[PDB]
Formats: structure tokens, C-alpha cells, sequence
């Protein structure tokens, strides 16, 4: 038994929920929350921008220091950092951007990352200013994700549109 409330179950380990997954993050302090990072670590828009701003941008100054370290991460990779006041860990997600002509087949490697941790709270990896078609998104989540992941989709409109078209 776990903290989530009000998710609609799509698989054995696959939820979702129509959710600002700032909000979500604030209310129930999970593990885990993904950010839909880019390899620079870059928070500058989309759930990147927005979950950074809720830490007063302490996300992006502890991002900074990573980067100087340890270069970029690879699209399709990932890092765990702090989650601030928002959860215990983030786990900084390179979901492949097609507004820059990245290899879609790179998403399911992307969501692979999330089998690394039992429990997650996440978006749909490059959906949004990613570029990504979102029904597609949840389907290689369902299909490569085997923890337990709780799905955050901003808006209403997609939601509905995600859930009835879920096969
Ligand atoms: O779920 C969606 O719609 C898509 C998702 N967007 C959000 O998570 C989101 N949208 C709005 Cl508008 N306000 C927000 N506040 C806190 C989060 C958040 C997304 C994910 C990756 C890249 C780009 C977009």
C-alpha cells in the first residue's frame, strides 16, 4: 500500500492520473519523481522547468555542479539527484526531443531507467515540447516499464484521450 489517491490502474504496475506532477510531487513526497531532463540538465520549460521552479531553482544549481563534473548525460540516459522539497530522489530522465531529430526508438531505453526503482511518480517521457506523440509514449511505458509507475498527464484533454485509447 502506497500514498497515490485517485489513479486509474492500466496494467498490473502501469497508473495514470490527469495531474500537474508538481502538485502531485508536493502532496505525496514520494521516492521517486522523474523530470523529463535534457543532457545538459537544462530545466528550462516543459515538467523541467516547472518542477525546478518549485525548488526555487535549487534543482538547477545542483544540476550545474553535476554537469561541470560529469559532462552531459546521453539521450536515453539518466541521473539521480536530490528531490528537494518535491520527493527523496529525482531521477533526471533524456527522453529522445523530436523538435531536434532524435531517434524515437532511444524512448523505450529512456523508460528503462525507471526499472532501476520499485516505485516512481513520472510523465510521459518526450511528450509535450519533447515532441512525442503521447499515446505512443504510454505504450512503450506499458510495454518496458516493470516497477511500479504512477503516470502524471497535465492536461485534461490528453488524459481522456489517453485513457480511451489505451489498448
Ligand atoms: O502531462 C502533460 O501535459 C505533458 C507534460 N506536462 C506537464 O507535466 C505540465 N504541464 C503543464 Cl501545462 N503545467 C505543468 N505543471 C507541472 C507539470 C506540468 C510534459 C512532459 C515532458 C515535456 C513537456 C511536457
Amino acid at each position: 500500500v502506497n500514498s497515490f489517491s485517485g489513479y486509474l490502474k492500466l496494467t498490473d504496475n502501469v497508473y495514470i492520473k490527469n495531474a500537474d506532477i508538481v502538485e502531485e510531487a508536493k502532496k505525496v513526497k514520494p521516492t521517486v519523481v522523474v523530470n523529463a531532463a535534457n543532457v545538459y540538465l537544462k530545466h528550462g520549460g516543459g515538467v523541467a522547468g516547472a518542477l525546478n521552479k518549485a525548488t526555487n531553482n535549487a534543482m538547477q544549481v545542483e544540476s550545474d555542479d553535476y554537469i561541470a563534473t560529469n559532462g552531459p548525460l546521453k539521450v536515453g540516459g539518466s541521473c539521480v539527484l536530490s528531490g528537494h522539497n518535491l520527493a527523496k530522489h529525482c531521477l533526471h530522465v533524456v527522453g529522445p526531443n523530436v523538435n531536434k531529430g532524435e531517434d524515437i526508438q532511444l524512448l523505450k531505453s529512456a523508460y528503462e531507467n525507471f526499472n532501476q526503482h520499485e516505485v516512481l511518480l513520472a510523465p510521459l517521457l518526450s511528450a509535450g515540447i519533447f515532441g512525442a506523440d503521447p499515446i505512443h509514449s504510454l505504450r512503450v511505458c506499458v510495454d518496458t516499464v516493470r516497477t511500479n509507475v504512477y503516470l502524471a498527464v497535465f492536461d485534461k484533454n490528453l488524459y481522456d484521450k489517453l485513457v480511451s485509447s489505451f489498448l
